C-alpha cells in the first residue's frame, strides 16, 4: 500500500534549482549526505546517554558506504536514531520550507549551491547525482518504511517489508547514467579523505565483486 504525497512548492523549488543548475562541483553530496548521518548518529549517542535500552537495537555507531556497479547505486548506511513516518513526510526530519528559503536568498547574494548544507538542507543534493532517492529508515518509536522520490514534484511512502535494518537510515541513490564515477573506490576514498576527515565514527566503504 503506497502513499503518494505533493512536495511543498518551496521544497519542488530547491530540487528543480538542483537539478538544472549548472555546477560541476557535485561531489558534496557525498559530504552532506554522511554530515547527516553523523548527525542521525550523535542523536542516538545522545539519547543512550541515560537510557541504554535505546540501544537494544544496535550497539554500533557507524556509517557504510555501499557501491553497486550493476544496479547503478550509492547507498550510505547509518545506524543513528532513525525517521519516524511523521519526519519522513515533514521533509525528512527538516526544517526545509524555510532553510530553501534562506538558501535560494544566499545564491542570490553569491553563494554557491556547495553551501547548502549551511541551510539544513543538504540532504537534497542527493539530487545532484541521483535521478531517483529511496529512503529506508527505522527509529525506536516506530516502524521501517520506505521514502522515494525521483523529483517531478512528488514523492511515495510505504511500510518496507524487506530487509530488517535494526534501527538508522539508508540512503539508495539511483545515480544519473553520467554520474557513475561516484562508484569507484578510488573516487569515494577521496572524496571521503577531502570533506569528511572529521567525522567521529567509522565509515566502512565496501568493495565489490
Ligand atoms: O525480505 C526481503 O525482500 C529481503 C531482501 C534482501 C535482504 C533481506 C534480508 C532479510 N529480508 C530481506
Amino acid at each position: 500500500e503506497v502513499e503518494t504525497f505533493a512536495f511543498q512548492a518551496e521544497i519542488a523549488q530547491l530540487m528543480s534549482l538542483i537539478i538544472n543548475t549548472f555546477y560541476s562541483n557535485k561531489e558534496i553530496f557525498l559530504r552532506e549526505l554522511i554530515s547527516n548521518s553523523s548527525d542521525a548518529l550523535d542523536k542516538i549517542r545522545y539519547e543512550s546517554l541515560t537510557d541504554p535500552s535505546k540501544l537494544d537495537s544496535g550497539k554500533e555507531l557507524h556509517i557504510n558506504l555501499i557501491p553497486n556497479k550493476q544496479d547503478r547505486t550509492l547507498t550510505i548506511v547509518d545506524t543513528g536514531i532513525g525517521m519516524t513516518k511523521a519526519d519522513l513526510i515533514n521533509n525528512l526530519g527538516t526544517i526545509a520550507k524555510s532553510g530553501t528559503k534562506a538558501f535560494m536568498e544566499a545564491l542570490q547574494a553569491g553563494a554557491d549551491i556547495s553551501m547548502i548544507g549551511q541551510f539544513g538542507v543538504g540532504f537534497y543534493s542527493a539530487y545532484l547525482v541521483a535521478e531517483k532517492v529511496t529512503v529506508i529508515t527505522k527509529h525506536n518509536d516506530d516502524e521501517q518504511y520506505a521514502w522515494e522520490s525521483s523529483a517531478g514534484g512528488s514523492f511515495t511512502v510505504r511500510t518496507d517489508t524487506g530487509e530488517p535494518m535494526g534501527r538508522g537510515t539508508k540512503v539508495i541513490l539511483h545515480l544519473k547514467e553520467d554520474q557513475t564515477e561516484y562508484l569507484e573506490e578510488r573516487r569515494i576514498k577521496e572524496i571521503v579523505k577531502k570533506h569528511s576527515q572529521f567525522i567521529g565514527y567509522p565509515i566502512t566503504l565496501f568493495v565489490e565483486k
